[PDB]
């Protein structure tokens, strides 16, 4: 038994608003038998959703379980709104991290994306393209473990349409493939968002970020657009260019799958643990 027709509020303690954005509205809570702390997720319910497709979202959910992933607890729906109880990362983002430590050093990123990479194999054999690979849609816990928010884009759920329209103002972390449908693309549109992300941990914003998001989507369908570079040669080593070289490869019948990925140096290197980012949050406090 699960999407229970009560209050979240008579199980857990509303503390705080965390964030939000097309994905929802995130609020830290506690738990009142145990006091554990958990993740709050409101997403309205719009006219044209049904439970029949929500019990199967849901499902999905419950069943899908990895390391590299926000653990689902169980769910309420209460006047027109689905509350999804997670995990808590205590760090926040990576988004939220770096605006306040700086860029990440080239091993803390080379974990982060060994860690992706691991989440992001996982669902494509699960048959599911995330397709919303970004610093703002990982998390960290309080042990310095890498969680992706969620397993990406819902295919089914009304609220989430603004999240597969949103490209359109942020196309920044987005395959070219992906903005060149308008035949198609598959699953390897995440190694790109996470060669993206890369640049982003090292650089605090995506390439071309403060070029217009509309401007961005049209270069990106022409042809002869050039796959971004690391800004500053001298700061990163050879494995790490490479690295986002491979991932940014233009077409999609060359780059390599979530899994392949794992064989490159860069996150193969020795010394690739948590212990990398306990020391990040260290900077934090
Ligand atoms: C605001 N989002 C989030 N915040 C969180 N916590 C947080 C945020 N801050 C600043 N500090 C803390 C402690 C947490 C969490 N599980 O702890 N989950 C999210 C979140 C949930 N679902 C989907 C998401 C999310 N994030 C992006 N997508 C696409």
């Amino acid at each position: 038994p699960d999407i229970f027709n009560r209050d979240p509020r008579d199980h857990y303690d509303l503390l705080q608003r965390l964030g939000g954005g097309t994905y929802g509205e995130v609020f830290k809570a506690r738990d009142k038998v145990s006091g554990d702390l958990v993740a709050l997720k409101m997403v309205k319910m719009e006219p044209d959703d049904d439970v029949s497709t929500l019990q199967k979202e849901i499902l999905i959910l419950k069943t899908c379980r990895h390391a590299n992933i926000v653990a689902y607890h169980g769910s309420y729906l209460w006047l027109q709104k689905l509350w999804i109880c997670m995990e808590f990362c205590g760090a926040g983002s990576l988004q939220d991290i770096y605006q306040v430590t700086g860029s990440l050093s080239e091993l803390q990123i080379s974990y982060v994306c060994r860690e992706v990479l691991q989440g992001l194999a996982y669902l494509h054999s699960q048959k599911k393209i995330h397709r919303d690979i970004k610093g703002a849609n990982i998390l960290i816990n309080d042990a310095g473990e890498v969680r992706l928010a969620d397993f990406g884009i819902s295919a089914q759920i009304g609220a989430e349409l603004a999240r597969r329209l949103e490209f359109i103002g942020t196309p920044y972390w987005m395959a070219p493939e992906v903005a060149a449908v308008a035949g198609g693309y598959n699953e390897l549109c995440d190694i790109w968002s996470l060669g993206i992300t890369a640049i982003e941990l090292a650089e605090l914003q995506p390439p071309l970020f403060d070029v217009h998001p509309l401007r961005v989507l049209f270069l990106m369908t022409k042809s002869g657009y050039q796959p971004p570079r690391l800004k500053e040669k001298g700061k990163w080593s050879a494995a790490f260019h490479n690295f986002i070289k491979v991932t940014l490869t233009k077409s999609p019948k060359k780059r390599p799958s979530a899994t392949k990925m794992l064989s490159h140096q860069l996150v193969s290197q020795p010394g690739l643990n948590r212990g990398l980012i306990l020391d990040l949050l260290d900077k934090l406090k």
